[PDB]
């Protein structure tokens, strides 16, 4: 029977689906509304993993709480942190201590991680190199159009309006790639809430710059941004939750949002939409 590939964040699973297609049995460990940061492999999870022939994960310390489980299952099977194949050079850092793991927001730099997925699948199923290659190229072409679109789209938004404030610091590369003044109620990690002082500042910041909209996120308790929204309100500005954005998690399987391409299309759409005019 076909080999078991097991991935964490849906983004990888998407790359797998497009490349391996039905040539593998795929299990997306982290689904919609799932925060990889504070995610733990449940009983079933660590088991699916236990039988996986190929394990795929971000790297760049995204899935913070999986190191033990991985470093452990590594060596016994194929374990690959797809994104750590990004020339460190291109990975944004945080206080030089951290490495922004949200690289799937720079479509052009995500081609690396997708490349990793593709090449892992080939390593897993050598005989499937031809079909995993051509499909791959295709899927990349989709990425390319996607990166293009997100830039075009971003361009549709006057530089000043490109100030995006979201649930957590998960769009650094998005900012660096398509030019957006980004800010997040939570840091690059949700393993630390936002200090009252922090929300306060952000609230006024949004009220000072008068942001037409701030955004929620599928993987982080909305209760936090809506609170910022009120703090902004209590500051003389009614900011709209310009839409729910996909940070670390994708939409539901079977939906256009449930794919990298669509997930990101939803993002830029929702954002610029909620930010222009």
């Amino acid at each position: 029977g076909k080999p078991l590939v097991v991935t964490t964040i849906g983004m990888i699973a998407d790359a797998v689906k497009n490349i391996a297609q039905g040539d593998v049995h795929l299990k997306g460990l982290m689904g919609p509304g799932v925060d990889p940061h504070l995610y733990t492999a449940t009983a079933g999870d660590v088991e699916w993993l236990g039988n996986a022939d190929l394990i795929l994960y971000n790297g760049l310390h995204l899935e913070t709480k999986m190191g033990e489980v991985f470093s452990k299952l590594r060596g016994s099977r194929l374990v690959v942190a797809v994104s750590e194949t990004i020339p460190v050079s291109q990975r944004l850092s945080l206080e030089e201590a951290e490495f922004d793991p949200h690289v799937w927001f720079d479509v052009k730099l995500w081609s690396y991680s997708v490349k990793a997925v593709y090449e892992s699948l080939c390593k897993l199923l050598p005989g499937k190199t031809r079909e995993f290659t051509q499909r791959y190229q295709a899927y990349q072409q989709q990425l390319d159009k996607l990166d293009a679109y997100v830039r075009r789209k971003a361009q549709s938004l006057p530089a000043e309006r490109r100030v995006l404030v979201t649930a957590h610091d998960a769009f650094g590369y998005f900012s660096r790639a398509y030019g957006f003044e980004v800010k997040g109620l939570q840091g690059v990690s949700t393993a630390s809430e936002a200090s009252a002082h922090d929300m306060q500042e952000l609230a006024a910041f949004i009220a000072q710059r008068k942001l037409p909209a701030i955004f929620i996120e599928s993987s982080i308790p909305h209760k936090n941004v809506e609170a910022l929204r009120d703090a902004v309100q209590a500051r003389g500005h009614v900011v709209q939750i310009g839409g729910e954005l996909f940070s670390d998690a994708m939409g539901d399987a079977g939906t256009s949002e449930g794919t990298y391409v669509g997930m990101v299309t939803h993002n830029i759409d929702t954002i610029v939409a909620a930010l222009a005019r």
